């Protein structure tokens, strides 16, 4: 499972220690090992929300499985709420889209995870 | 809807009101309100298209629903006619990748749609 | 035929020709043209792969078609063996996601590939 986040929030307000805890925290969400756990921050972008440049977020979770209607909510949960508590980006300007990806569809060390 | 361009076009070229303005333009073309429209523009990329470093973007468009043939060819000449006119880019050195989400696999204030 | 790779190593760690070599062995190895082949390379980035701030990437391949088990092996052994030889990223910290897009889902010149 990979969790980006895109936000115009500044880097200095992303916190010390901010990548571990997402880490951590989707490692209990998805049930997987965190060694398998990639995330990625970028800051200072350039992008509006409903037309509005507040605070807000556009974010992807890729995950092989455990993407579905109850998990989506769930993990819509946990991520607004890290996003609000961490970056102070309101939940109702944040959009995560979520893809399940097929094993054969994810290189890694130079083969795919089929 | 969400759309995201990444260019080799450095900051200072992008104009005052490029993000509003298209936001304004995407209301329009799908359908929804632009209270609910988020765009991205990514200035300053390492990129090269055809192996050239010549003004160039990568972009995404995602809706849920309002994807389908004439609807991205449409939306494909309103993007590149504003990269065009705003952001000095060819058109043919322009990709956008379109993507029809389900409303389960997009979140949103705490839940999804 | 689009490749991205995000990745933690700094700028000056990408060689210079890195976006040429990109392109021509994607253009080998999809069967493409070069001139149909864009490549991103996005370095600095605030990353995390497995609990670790050491050299990664988080890449991904969109093409027409050309996308499937065994060619996705190949790509990620050709991409993997790239980022491992010139930027020094391990091929276990990398993730390329593969998508096999429909013509009429790309823009390009105004209108779309369908």
């Amino acid at each position: 499972p990979m969790f980006i986040v895109n936000t115009n929030v500044p880097r200095a307000s992303v916190p010390d220690g901010f990548l571990s805890e997402l880490t951590q925290q989707l490692a209990q969400a998805t049930g997987k090992p965190p060694q398998y756990i990639a995330v990625h921050v970028v800051p200072d972008q350039l992008m509006a929300f409903g037309g509005s440049s507040e605070p807000c977020a556009l974010c992807s979770l890729h995950s092989i499985g455990k993407i579905g209607g109850a998990q989506n909510r769930s993990y819509s949960k946990l991520l607004c709420g890290l996003l609000a508590e961490r970056l102070r980006i309101s939940p109702d300007r944040v959009y995560i889209n979520y893809y399940d990806m097929n094993a054969a569809n994810v290189g890694w060390n130079n083969s795919t995870f089929a």
